[PDB]
């Protein structure tokens, strides 16, 4: 009924893409809680990406973003991005944020707050060690997973255990993030953003951008494959997180994004396309089309099938051939 | 293990290739009840469809159909339609009808008595107002939903609320009906038949038949869009209706058609093909292919997904552009 | 973290290409129980198919296989079949077998024992009658269905009844064999092995191999259709069996295969290609693709659909046209 | 089915008055796992209590007990304790230990390795410091709680958290150990042992045995009151650990001992008969007369009732009376 | 962890006993909410009870009690009632009251408003009609049944129906107040207080106080029985009320006191001890000693037994014997 | 609010000492159904028991009991048994029975029929062999278990599997019958009725009544023990049966009887005070008074405890020992 709430769902469908539908499917209060949550995240996300905002002007924005949730007339008109509309009409979003029960307000504010400090910290530095790839991924994605779990339990739709287990919640995020950072290498390159860990790619090329020179494609796919091998290590936690859920609408919201992330890594493994444009998700084995990601056992079968897709395609000469089998074997066994 | 009951199920798969499977999949008593219901609804429709039967013979036939269900020896050997075997051997079908529990017999007969009356009024008329469109659809579709619902509740597999809310039940039918009417424009024109409400197509041309003329495609696709917008207004009741279902066999039976209907609508929206033959229902985003209509949340997700598929295609230049956005916007926030 | 168990799952994915994912999706202790059960079953099957092993040498092996499960150093190094590794590295498999709960061990060994006996007894004779065809099938598939059931009941995941009703368990496996047999006619032909019951093809030709002859192709199909008719009689039992399951992961494990089996019978029915190539699985009505084999009503639906694909293709001119219909008729009225 | 297992349970009942019933009530695999875990822990405890064993001879056995679990023939025929049966027929128990799944095996052994180390360590010394009292309880009680917690999570019947949070797991054991030590003052005093932390009783007397003398019981029921106050500090952790449980059998197994533990501390608080024989638990107030420890809220209620049964008997005259009210007021406010 | 909240619970355990434990065992938000509610209610109760407070002065205090909650400094220093501490330190409680969510404060203050209006209204009279008894109990207990209920629905731990249905929430408070009034007859008389409905006892004696005289015993017992039969009527609502609860902590909070009440009526029925001392509620029995009040079916079984226990003890000659049966019959068969 | 119904519940409490309270606790339609089912069974039993009836007038009555349930004016004012009210006022009961859903009537009638046939079959003969003692118990109690199980599934409060498992359903009944048969040796003898099986006591004494003679008290106990041992052999089915129940009210109804039976068996095991008076249930160990029989793990604790009390008192003297041990250890590992 609200005009503002109506407006928040218009932005949800503008800014989002593949999440709007599963979010709107959420039971009861989560529906609005998660919608507003993604909107503020989308706004804070836009502030970080905007390169026309000097770092000295951006740091204060990121740090205090969370405090703007309580400033009715706050907003940013200087954005140049595409999703800048959530920023220009932020007061509309703030308004509904303050209509949420406060148990949701607390979680949302808290996450924005820690995410702001994290985004700022990385404003003037590229990711080095894998250990930091996890740190940067924890700030832009992990916290979101931790945030969502806390809102699920808050609402009483999921067991309080879901939200308490932050480590695994964090993994849900790290998996979707690394997978995305991996798929978008070229999109982020011809964009001026570098996310691939340096202590990794610096073992194959002089500059992360060199992986776009067809002359280093073989070395590029070796790095892609190493990073993919890395992301895979989060699957076990993923399966543990999902296995805990008891609300269908939540399950769907959570299981789907992960299964597409898996199919994606599968489509990208030892795949040259990653460095020449877009890698299209396809179809693996009959059963994948036979059963759908709406129940736990099925999500497992779907995942194991993608795992084999990669397994069966592991080059014996790949610098990471063995570790790739190691984690895949661990996943399918235990 | 009656031979007549086997005959019945043979006729069902013969005259209901589409819903036959799911009907046979229904639990306990709902099964046979819904099977007979479709056979007697098939028969009545067969008489209506039959153009060789004079209005003089057809009117009493439609009007008294519900009474033929208790006349052990009634039969119609003069039909020239294809599903007429249900009329020539109606005694078998009616034998199984009087075989059901009095409670089902009540619903079915009542629908047949009201459907016959209604089908009779429209024998010599076309649909004029949008009101007459809801009238006709009610007579040939809504009642079906109102009858089906009343059967679901009668059996106690679904709460009484399902059978009570005749308005929601009616919408279930109007959505499907209005949808097929929109999709079948062409083949209905190539069959000397009109269903599109005149008060609407008249504002675009002098004859419903003009939409088939290349020179009027633009006007045709504008009327199409309008009528579609009209149809969209039933979505909330459909979601509401489906949301109340507790039994899986019934959910499967009810959800699939509706999803099929929304997809069909998303496919036709702003598509010139609707006027050049049968239109193609295009795939669905990835969040759909990893889901199917077996649990409510997922069904919302598929629906919401197709409405956005439509929102993306709405052109400012369309006369309905603004109402289409509006109703979709409303379905999005409830 | 057992490396044997890891190796075991490597083999499961090497040998049971398909089932592998649904097996791994099994809950708790059924997973390793079923995985190991498939590995030892596959080994046994590999000794029985290897033809470089004289009959005199093979029986003592088939007979004592169930006891080699307890001989830690036992392995076979003379097989020349493709999945011979399960036999050459059997010590690894029996190691993890002896690690299962003693109650599962009891079950598995009992089936391997009774299975070896059956296999041995059919090395010196081909299948003659249908009664004999069910006997061979019981020995290589029926007992597996019985074994899998006793395991489900023992793990307490399923009702005690699942494992007690052996006739139904028997049917789950018979329906599968008869299928794979009917579909692997050609491949099993050029292999020197004959599985079609002598009493059926004997009254169509003199040599089973004849059907491979592009001339009596029409004689073949008639037989093909007569055997498929034989198979269909198992469905009533598959459905009854699947309708008792209550554990989701177990249902997934059981429904899927049965569903692919029926889809295959549909594809093959009246298809001349069964005798010329690899009949591939076709699609199912838009209503089939809307569901998945994960709930009982959907399975019943999918199955019924595949029933129709067969039912309205039955040529009157076929020797089995009347039985092919009485059975599909009986299936529609359970 | 196996005799070895039947024997283990015969021993489970000979060594455990009450506990054998609740362990035997554990679901699926944690039943056998805990029955074996308790038998080896008993055998270990037996070796540790047998005085007719040279320290120079006992230290190795305690440091090496964990390893005998892998030696089929190991056993000890030179004990003269009440439960030597588990020592003389340890091969029977060790056999069933190696039949448990590898994952329960690593837990049980690892805890025997660590337990047996601490046991040996407190052979030549006595409990001095209070945090040394915590250290002792950890080696004979804490670790068992930590062990069981790992078995519960390893079996998936309980959440991963239950096993991961070793701190709360530990308190579970510390609470039962201190309550049991306090209650058995006289018993442990005629047997020739001293578990009461020296740094505590020393402030009140010169020899722990002094508390037994009539002319001292006023410094004895001040020391006793001071310990209970310490133990009381574990409750918050006991509520947290019990609150994470979701399986009924495990909840009954965990909740009862703890409840029986508080009741004991509330029957011994500022009571004199503690130093004049053992103490009895005569019923729990009305609310605790209508509810048993099967659900979490009941358990809390029950626990709070005993806190107040203590809060009332706190004589302002007592020295710890202050922090005693402090801990109690804390346990109830959160 | 506020010392103000710490003390609030100190008083909770100080004033309420049969509630302190279960209140503190309430889930999340309703814990502190209910705690505080019971504190102000006790404060208001203490006032309407202090006889050292001339009217004129009292009326105001009761009327303006709900307003003292928002007046940070308010407090009563002239109370000579044991509980006075909750008034003298009322600020501490008003402090924590204002810390609660708004919707909880809405309920608390609204009840305290009405409760005071009624209390003052009875300052100048005695309960005459049976109606007057029902509504005196409405102002001091029914409203507390309604208060809590609304707090249960606000926290959303219970459906909205619980807080909606005021009649049921009314019978809950009326069953206790009456049970206590009946049982607390003597004590009240010696306290110079009268609550028994005059139009009832006046038919037996000239003054309510006559039941204290040994000579009037028999007649006193018949009145006791007429009142007891009166209270037995709220039982159908009680069972109904408890049937709708879904939260375990809430069920405990509600079932317990009610089951405690029946137990007391069963104990006082036709028991002349009720006029000489206090009655010791004769514990459960063979089937009620097998259960507790943590699940509806159990509670019912418990309720029904105490009913038969009263039934089989009804003397034919008892003036009310005919109704005590009529009602007990209703409860059985409903 | 039905007069005849209120009468039925009045007869339920008269005839049924205890079950009455739990029966009235059943959910929805089971409440009246079982009450009614209990009443007709109390009637049909009163007949058989009546020894002031012929044997040629008793048979038809028994053989035709089930028929009377459809004869409004039926009644039997000729019985001289304690519960003759159910016979003399049978129309009040039949009327209500005819109020039950058809599905319920179906079951109950059927049970009465099959039952009568068995009852009539045993007045001519005596229980000779055990396989016959099972037959009798089957006819007078096992069938009741089957009936109840069916009504449970029919009601849909329990999975269809509950009612489909007639074997364990039978054990439920047999375990009880054998219990009361054993406990009531004198009562049944001082009534001229013999129920103990020949082959058992026969190998002990000549006059089955000899056990009432102080000269063979041993021989009486050893037989007693021998029979108990035969009875304990049903517990596994009992534990399994209860393990299948999902409805609380249904569980309380089933579990409690069983728990009391086992209570009695242990109460009477190797106890001579059985052939000289009524033996009544003692108390349970520590753990039990913390366990109401309302959840399965709890019930298991209780059963395993009683199994233990018996085990501890098995004399090496008694002949049937070893068997008593053999069976009890088997229960320990379920
Ligand atoms: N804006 C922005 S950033 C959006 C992408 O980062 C995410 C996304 C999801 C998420 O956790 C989920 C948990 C379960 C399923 C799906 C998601 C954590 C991090
Ligand atoms: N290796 C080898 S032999 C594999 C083929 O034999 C089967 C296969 C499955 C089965 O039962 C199942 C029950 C339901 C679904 C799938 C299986 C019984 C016999």
């Amino acid at each position: 009924l609200s005009s503002s709430l109506k407006t928040c769902y218009k932005y949800l469908n503008q800014t989002s893409r593949s999440f709007a539908a599963v979010i709107q499917a959420l039971d009861g209060e989560m529906r609005n809680a998660v919608c507003i949550f993604y909107l503020v995240l989308r706004a804070l996300d836009t502030l970080e990406d905007d390169m026309t905002i000097s770092v000295e002007k951006k740091v204060p924005l990121l740090h205090n973003f969370h405090s703007f949730l309580y400033q009715p007339d706050w907003r940013f008109m200087e954005s140049k991005e595409k999703d800048r509309q959530v920023l220009e009409d932020f007061p509309t979003i703030s308004l509904e944020f303050r209509n949420l029960a406060e148990k949701y307000q607390t979680v949302i504010a808290d996450i924005c707050r820690r995410m702001g400090i994290g985004m700022a910290e990385f404003l003037d530095k590229h990711v080095t060690s894998e250990q930091e790839w996890d740190k940067y991924c924890h700030y832009v994605a992990g916290l979101v997973g931790i945030g969502l779990s806390r809102l699920f339990s808050a609402s009483e739709f999921e067991d309080p255990l879901v939200g308490e287990d932050t480590e695994r919640a964090n993994s849900m995020g790290l998996f979707l993030q690394k997978t995305n950072i991996i798929r978008d290498y070229l999109e982020d390159q011809q964009g001026g953003r570098e996310f691939w860990p340096q202590e990794v790619w610096s073992r194959y090329v002089k500059k992360l951008g060199d992986f776009a020179l067809p002359e280093n494609i073989d070395l590029a796919v070796q790095c892609l494959n190493e990073l993919i091998t890395n992301a895979l290590h989060h699957i076990p936690d993923v399966i543990t997180y999902l296995s805990r859920l008891r609300n269908q609408s939540v399950f769907n919201f959570c299981a789907i994004p992960q299964v597409m992330a898996i199919a994606t890594l599968a489509a990208c493994y030892n795949n040259q396309q990653v460095f020449k444009g877009a890698v299209l998700i396809r179809l693996g084995q009959a059963v994948t089309l036979m059963m759908d990601a709406t129940n736990m056992p099925a999500v497992k079968a779907i995942i194991y099938q993608y795992m084999e897709e990669i397994y069966h395609r592991i080059p014996d000469s790949n610098p990471s051939s063995s570790k790739t089998r190691q984690i895949i074997s661990t996943i399918r066994t235990q």
